[PDB]
């Protein structure tokens, strides 16, 4: 099988699915790495819904282009157990609930599902249609399915990424 | 090995060896800051690499840092993260914490132990590593050689509540 970095180049953001839909082996396996996950102070804030049914899908559709997606996993922090910095007060609910997606979305290009990560969603939409009590904050949106036309390559990061010197210094800025 | 036995076999090391680091596996790990996504590909992530006595003694003053020898301290670049314009919510923790997930994830097919942290003072930090007003100090990720033997792969069945109360279907 694949080394880490071969998963991690073979990811990519896709926006274009066939009908297929997602074997319930593969999200039950997705699913295992959101609690094998680490989170701050080992809290547990996520709260996922998984969405594979149509008034779901739709839901979604209203606060977000989801690309006809097949599966989609909304991921919310909930920000009663979510552990608070006592210097300045910050919440690890993004962290934490990123953490969480990033697990799945790794684990799920490895069972050959292609995916994409969205935030551009209207946060107001999915409160309401998901009826999310104020504790609840939607985070992440994580597609999933199967690739209707040709992945990207998992060596295009020349082209697509600055190079590691303009994000890595040692010691100092 | 699979996805999810590198997933469960990553902990929290919280004692290392004096090891340091070889540069072929910092390397690797710092490849993986790269390749991750970022919203928009803004790539606001800026990481400094912590490897020499000065500024792992920065460190210990912003944190608990468990005598690692290595640590990265990411942080986001707000001239540069994406802001939701609906709510103006900033992506700079998500981007930088996909990222951190990256190597940390890395670091332990390498065989590093590591530990993530968060509990530290942003002030001394910004201070102590001149950092500018646009980019925030988000994830110091430490990682090293443990010192005794790593936790159970399997423990989760006691660490972690049943998935059963983080995931609902359709609905809450
Ligand atoms: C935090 C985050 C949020 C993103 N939001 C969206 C989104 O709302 N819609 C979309 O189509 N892609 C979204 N993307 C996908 C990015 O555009 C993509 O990761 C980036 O351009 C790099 O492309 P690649 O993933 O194919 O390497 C998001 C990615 C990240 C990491
Ligand atoms: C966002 C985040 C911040 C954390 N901050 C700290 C920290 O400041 N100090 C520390 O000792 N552990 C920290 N941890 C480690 C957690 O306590 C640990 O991941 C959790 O208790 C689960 O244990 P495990 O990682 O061994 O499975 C952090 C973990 C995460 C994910
Ligand atoms: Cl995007
Ligand atoms: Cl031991």
């Amino acid at each position: 099988g694949m080394n880490f970095v071969e998963l991690a180049k073979k990811r990519y953001s896709c926006r274009n699915y066939q009908d297929r839909k997602v074997e319930k082996e593969k999200l039950e396996k997705v699913l295992d790495v959101a609690r094998i996950a680490p989170t701050g102070g080992n809290r547990q804030p996520q709260r996922l819904i998984v969405i594979q049914e149509k008034e779901g899908i739709n839901k979604l559709s209203k606060a977000a282009n989801i690309y006809d997606a097949p599966l989609a996993i909304l991921v919310c922090g909930d920000k009663d157990k979510v552990w608070t910095r006592p210097f300045d007060g910050k919440q690890l609910t993004d962290i934490d609930t990123s953490i969480v997606t990033d697990h799945m979305m790794l684990q799920a290009t490895e069972l050959g599902l292609a995916s994409v990560w969205v935030c551009y969603f209207n946060p107001d939409i999915i409160r309401e249609e998901f009826s999310l009590p104020d504790n609840l904050e939607p985070i992440n949106i994580l597609l999933m399915g199967y690739e209707s036309k040709i992945p990207e390559s998992p060596e295009r990061h020349e082209k697509t990424r600055v190079p590691l010197s303009e994000i890595v210094s040692y010691e100092t800025l």
